[PDB]
Parts: structure tokens; C-alpha cells; sequence
């Protein structure tokens, strides 16, 4: 019942049997006749089928998807990790953070802030994730609350990204919410690739618990057992370098999620300086592009998430790939009314290339002809 | 400004100076000359004076107090523990332990059950003591949403004993009460004495949070200076060997916090079996109740805390010298309506003597002539 990784070599012998020509043929409607980890493989390796015509085929193949985008903002309530991502400021390890950790008052202040100064409807909760079982029931107890006192503020969408979740975790969480109440679960697998993740996650058995691969994938399992809906797989790019393999798995992943009867968002965030201790890949534009087209195209009902990792110039050229756009900072409650949000080196997880405030980045959106969910411009009589 | 513990040579020397007939044949009004620590200590060392006679010196000169009793039950919200107390079993050592933790659902509907079926409006939450800085603010986070949460269901006194307590943890705790609500602060040293202290919670620097004698004892400093009022120091009777030294810190700990305008309760528990990993001293009840008469007597308006570790038949002997009566078992979330408390050994932290049902405790002492304040017998019209 649970989600099990497909063997690539399998795949392999399905992609070559895919006509990548007639998959693009198809109508806006219709489904292949293999499967979708398949067809993904095939279209990214049809190199006679280049990178902008995958994207004009992937923008319309979702052109009929309504609504054509909506937003939320990420919020992180701590920057305290038990775990050693390498690739991340927030690992333990790393003694040059500066640690926060925001209370009642600061989280509701800054739900108030985005609510009225940016006007936003839908925020997500991030947090490390943490080793004993203790802290772990204490940190989805307070993000309970915090998802909570978002629903009850107004927020249309709640995300949370707070690391892997056993069954009696989920149960602490989901008090405070209900099984239709509009909550994404968020847990990138970041590599599916189990070599790569445990040279990125460190070694199981150690206190690390990042390193557990199999509890982090089957967190969206247990998600959907206790009876709720919406869920959020991802992919890091630039950890594995055969980029590949990771879609294989991340549209395999979307597609058990699919069976399920979730509704799932796909992310693949691309790597950003970081306090790192080990190096990563870095992926060219045409690549990066290339693999969210057929993401966005094998997936046509599982949005993609775009956010403020990118610069302007790209989300210029990516957005029509998008069902999701993110902006924001991952510093710990980072906003402030009328001023662009922080990014301290000595506090973030990561550094942003995009740090104008979500109100501008989104209105700009608008303006140019995509209207936004969620996203509540405070102009005019709107003001206050 | 911080409390700093007496030198118990130099209050034996003003011991001496000590007139304790003249000190007995004060009214109930008037206050020694000599300090307090020293009169205390004369009176326990002058064994002219009966116990029982001391009881009833104790007993009259707080009998102008008002009310004469108020009422609390403890609720322990969980029984993890980062800690190593030789004589609790909570210690993280013992494996035996059936680890439990409430979340919203839980925590509520145990002030239900307290409220409406038990008739009580005081609770305590109860925790262990952790020890990593983020799980202790999350700790201080639920605490503080579940004092508040009691509050603001018509609980007219909470208490909290969630360890040790630094300023940013009192940070996270205080933005949900106000700082003239009805919290006291319970912060038991166990031991005065550092070496008997050291040997019962262990060696610091390991990675055992209540081992610091030091941030423990001047918790309530800290409290005091955030503006806070209410506290509740205690000593754990049957650590230490001698009394007479525990009862002069106690009296002078209680004491410097008067100097500093702070209401107080005093608490001297006495031992109860657990899962120990080391014995335990024996007081006697003669040696108990004069412990108490000496301290009730020297610190008239500052209420001794008696507790369902006592069995039934002491609590009837001594229920005159306490000011606060606190019934329950320090089970996690044991009550359930129309039942006796759980007080299971996979559980708790000890064995509680007496397991009736606070209302029936509180109703009896009630029929025999003390009103309990706080304490609303669910009786008649007041029935449901
Ligand atoms: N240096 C970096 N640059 C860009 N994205 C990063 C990054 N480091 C981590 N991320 C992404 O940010 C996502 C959410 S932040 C991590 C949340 C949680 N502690 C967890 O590990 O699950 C991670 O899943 C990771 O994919
Ligand atoms: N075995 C036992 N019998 C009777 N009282 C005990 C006991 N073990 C601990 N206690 C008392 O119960 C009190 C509150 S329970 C401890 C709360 C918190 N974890 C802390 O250590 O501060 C302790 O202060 C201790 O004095
Ligand atoms: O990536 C996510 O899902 C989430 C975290 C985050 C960090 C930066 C910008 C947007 C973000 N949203
Ligand atoms: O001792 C306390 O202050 C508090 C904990 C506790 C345990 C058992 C009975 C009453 C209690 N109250
Ligand atoms: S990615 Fe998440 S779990 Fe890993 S070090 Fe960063 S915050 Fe911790
Ligand atoms: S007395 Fe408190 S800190 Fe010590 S082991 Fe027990 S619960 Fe933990
Ligand atoms: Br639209
Ligand atoms: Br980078
Ligand atoms: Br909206
Ligand atoms: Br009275
Ligand atoms: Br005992
Ligand atoms: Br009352
Ligand atoms: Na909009
Ligand atoms: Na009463």
C-alpha cells in the first residue's frame, strides 16, 4: 500500500517503447498509453525534441487548469535542526547560526503581516526536524496551533514542511485541524536516489533523523491513512547528478500519490548558497527547464512549485510551467510591514536571489495578465 | 539580587541567640527580632517543645488567614524526561517506562473532566525537564497555551512545574498569560544541600538539565524579574539526611522572595515508591509534622502545600498546618468522569497513598468544617 521506488531499469525498457511524437500529439484531455514515469523518461531523453518546444507543449498541455496559479508564503518559525543536511545552513553541525525560535506573539505577528501588508491567503510553516520522539510530538503540537491560528485568521491554505512524521506525530498535528480543512503535507524527498541522499542526510542509526530515507517517503502514506488529502513530494536539484533518475522517481512518486486519490504539488527546488559542508551540482538553466517540462507535462493536475530560490529574470521564462508561486524568505520570521524581508546570513537557511516583498512580485504577475488565488492585492478600495 | 543560600554556621549562631518561649508567646501579629532561618531553627532544635505542641502554635498563628485552604490538581501533561532524578521515575534511564504525551484534545478534555465532574477550579501542568534549548522553548510553548487555555476556562489558579526555567523560556511561556494572572511557579530544589543535590540529579555537564543546581534555584529570580508574583519553592523530604539544614534554606529561600514582594507557597513532599536507581531516607511523621509546624509557624503567610502522596489518615493530622490541598495522581492525563484516577506503575512518577477522587477528598474536609476555596462541590443545584 505504501509507495515503492520503481527500478530504473525498468522504466528504461517502458520509455523505449513510448512514441515521445504521439504523446505530444495528444489532446489536452487524453492520457498515454504507458505509464507516466515512462513517457517522462522518454521525452527527456528525445533530445530531437528541444527544450522550448517541451515547454510550449507542457504550458498548454496545463493552459485549461484553473485556477492558473496561487501563492503562499513561507514562514520559518525556527531555524533549530537536530539533523546534518550538508547542503543546509540549518544542520546541527553548523555552530556559526545564529538560533531563533519564534513564540505566540511573533508567528501571529507575522500572520498579520502578510495577511494585511501583502496580502496574501496562504502561508506555509517550516521547521527543522528533530530526533527525539519528545521534541517531535512538541514541534507538531506547536505547528498545529500555528495552522490553526492561520485557518482561523483567514488563510485559504496552509502549508507545513516540518520534516519526516510517524503515525501518533500526525495524530498531535491533526487535532487541530480537520480532514477537509485546505492543509498540505510537504516532504522532499530532496534525492530518491539512496546512495546520494545518504551521502547529502548522513548515516541512519545516529541521531540524524533526516537519515532514515524509508520514513521520510512514506510520510505521505501515513498522511493519507489518517484520512486527509493534500500532499507536496519534491526533489533538491542538484544533489543527484543524473537528473534523469530523479524525475523517473518524482513522477512515479506524484503517480501512487495520484492512485491514492491525493492531490498532490510537485516541487524541485534548485540548490542556493548555503553554509554547506559538502559541494553540489550546479544545473543549467536548460536542463532545470527541460525537467520541469516534462514534470509539468507527464503531470498535468500536479502543480509545480516555483518560488523566490529563483531570480527574476527565470521566473520570467518558468512561471507558465508553474501551478504555485512562492515568494519569500527561509530567514525565522523574517517580515516586516512596508520593509523586504530578511535574509541574515546568520540566521537563513538559505540565500534567496529574489528578496522583493511578495505584494510587488505578485502584483507584477497580475499585471501582466495571470491573475493569482490567494493573493488579495491591497490597492485601492482594498486598503486600510 | 539573586537568592543566595545561607551559610548554615552563621544561622546556628543566631539559632542560639534565640529565645523560644518569647517567640511562642508572639500574637499572631508580631514578628521575631532574630531572622527567620534562625528561628526556625531554634524552634526545631529545642526539643522542649513537643511536636505537638509546635503543631498547635503553627495551626493558630495562621488561623487569621484567609482563605483557610485553596485547591489544585495536578494534570501532568507528559512523562518524557531528558533528566536523571535517582529517585522519579520519569529519569530517561528507565527504560520501563511507558512513554505518553497529551496533545490539544487530551489537555482539554482533562480540564473538562476537572472542571465539571471534579468541581475544582486550580490545575498544575506538569512536564520533565529537557535539555536542548529548542525542545525546552516548545515545551514552554504548549505550557504556556495550556495555562491560558485553563484560564480562560474559568480556572481561577493554575500552577506550572515544568523544570528549570531560563529568561528566554519565560519569554515564551509569559506571552500567553499576563502578568497579573493566577500562575505560580513551582520550582522544587529538591535539596538545598549542593552535595546530596549533585548525587540525587546527577553530575552537570552531560547532557542532564536539573544536575545545574544553579539556573534552577535562581528560576524564580528570573520569574520575579520578567514581573511576575506568584511562586512555590519545595524541598523534597527524605534527599537529605539532615532537616535542619533543609529547613533553614527553606525559610531563608522563602524569605528573600518576600524581600522581593513575591507571594509564595511552600511545599515539603514527602517520598513515595518509584522506579528509583537509588535509596531513599525514611522520615518519620513526628519529624514531618514538626518539619512543617516550624515552617508554617516562622512563614505565616506563606501557604504549605500538602498532597495525595500523604495516605488519608495523615492528611488528617497535618491538614491544619497547610493552606493549599492538592489532590490527583501523577499519572499522564489520568481522569476520566465518574472514576478513580489511573495511577499506573508503566506510567507514573511515583504511587500516590491516597486515590480517591478530588471531589470527594475536598467534600469531606469541607462536611468536617473547612471550606476549600477554588473547589465548587458539583452537589444539588450545582449539579449537571
Ligand atoms: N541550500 C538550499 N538551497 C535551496 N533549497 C534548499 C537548500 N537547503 C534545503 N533546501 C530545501 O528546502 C526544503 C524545505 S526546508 C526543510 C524543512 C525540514 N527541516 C525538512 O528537512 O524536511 C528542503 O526540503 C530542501 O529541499
Ligand atoms: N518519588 C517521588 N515521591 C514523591 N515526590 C516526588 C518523587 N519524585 C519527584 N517528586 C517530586 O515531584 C515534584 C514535581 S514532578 C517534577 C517536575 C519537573 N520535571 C521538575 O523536576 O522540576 C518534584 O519537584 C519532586 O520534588
Ligand atoms: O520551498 C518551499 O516549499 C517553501 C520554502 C521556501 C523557501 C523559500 C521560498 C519559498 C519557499 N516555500
Ligand atoms: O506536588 C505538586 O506540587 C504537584 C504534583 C503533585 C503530585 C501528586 C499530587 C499532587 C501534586 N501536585
Ligand atoms: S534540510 Fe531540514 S532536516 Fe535537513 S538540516 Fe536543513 S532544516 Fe534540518
Ligand atoms: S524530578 Fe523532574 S527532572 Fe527529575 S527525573 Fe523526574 S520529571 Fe525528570
Ligand atoms: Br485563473
Ligand atoms: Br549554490
Ligand atoms: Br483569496
Ligand atoms: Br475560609
Ligand atoms: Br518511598
Ligand atoms: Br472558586
Ligand atoms: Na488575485
Ligand atoms: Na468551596
Amino acid at each position: 500500500g505504501d509507495f515503492v521506488l520503481p527500478e530504473l531499469e525498468d522504466v528504461r525498457a517502458e520509455a523505449a517503447t513510448v512514441d515521445t511524437r504521439a504523446v505530444l500529439a495528444l489532446a489536452e484531455g487524453e492520457e498515454p498509453a504507458e505509464s507516466r514515469a515512462a513517457v517522462a523518461l522518454a521525452l527527456w531523453e528525445d533530445r530531437s525534441i528541444g527544450t522550448a518546444e517541451l515547454q510550449a507543449a507542457a504550458e498548454a498541455r496545463c493552459g485549461a487548469r484553473r485556477p492558473r496559479l496561487h501563492t503562499f508564503v513561507p514562514l520559518y518559525t525556527t531555524n533549530y535542526c537536530d539533523s546534518e543536511c550538508k547542503m543546509c545552513s540549518m544542520r546541527k553541525g553548523n555552530h556559526r547560526l545564529d538560533r531563533k525560535f519564534s513564540g505566540r506573539k511573533e508567528i501571529t505577528e507575522q500572520l498579520e503581516i502578510l495577511y494585511h501588508h501583502e496580502g496574501v491567503r496562504g502561508v506555509g510553516f517550516l521547521t527543522g526536524e528533530y530526533e527525539d520522539k519528545h521534541t517531535r510530538l512538541a514541534s507538531a503540537f506547536r505547528i498545529g496551533w500555528a495552522i490553526r491560528t492561520a485557518l482561523d485568521l483567514g488563510f485559504e491554505r496552509v502549508y507545513f514542511n516540518i520534516g519526516s512524521m510517524e503515525q501518533d506525530e500526525i495524530d498531535v498535528l491533526g487535532e487541530w485541524i480537520g480532514r477537509e480543512d485546505p492543509v498540505t503535507m510537504c516532504v522532499f524527498q530532496e534525492s530518491y536516489d539512496r546512495e546520494t541522499y545518504r551521502r547529502f542526510m548522513g548515516k541512519t542509526s545516529v541521531g540524524v533523523p533526516k537519515a532514515d530515507f524509508d520514513r521520510r517517503v512514506v510520510s505521505f502514506d501515513r498522511w493519507l491513512d489518517a484520512g486527509y488529502r493534500y500532499v507536496n513530494p519534491g526533489v533538491l536539484v542538484g544533489l543527484h547528478d543524473d537528473l534523469s533518475a530523479e524525475l523517473v522517481s518524482l513522477v512515479a512518486h506524484g503517480d501512487h500519490l495520484r492512485s491514492r486519490g491525493a492531490t498532490a504539488d510537485l516541487s524541485v527546488p534548485r540548490m542556493r548558497p548555503a553554509m554547506k559542508s559538502r559541494d553540489t551540482t550546479r544545473v543549467g538553466d536548460d536542463d532545470y527547464l527541460r525537467l520541469m517540462s516534462v514534470v509539468a507535462f507527464t503531470c498535468p493536475e500536479q502543480r509545480l512549485v516555483l518560488t523566490t530560490r529563483e531570480p527574476q529574470e527565470f521566473q520570467d521564462v518558468a512561471l507558465g510551467l508553474a501551478g504555485v508561486i512562492s515568494p519569500g524568505s527561509p530567514d525565522v520570521a523574517p517580515y516586516r510591514a512596508g520593509c523586504e524581508a530578511r535574509n541574515d546570513e546568520k540566521s537563513s537557511q538559505f540565500l534567496v536571489a529574489d528578496l522583493r516583498r511578495p505584494r510587488h512580485i505578485l502584483g507584477r504577475i497580475e499585471a501582466s495578465g495571470t491573475p493569482v488565488d490567494h493573493f488579495v492585492n491591497p490597492a485601492g478600495e482594498a486598503s486600510r
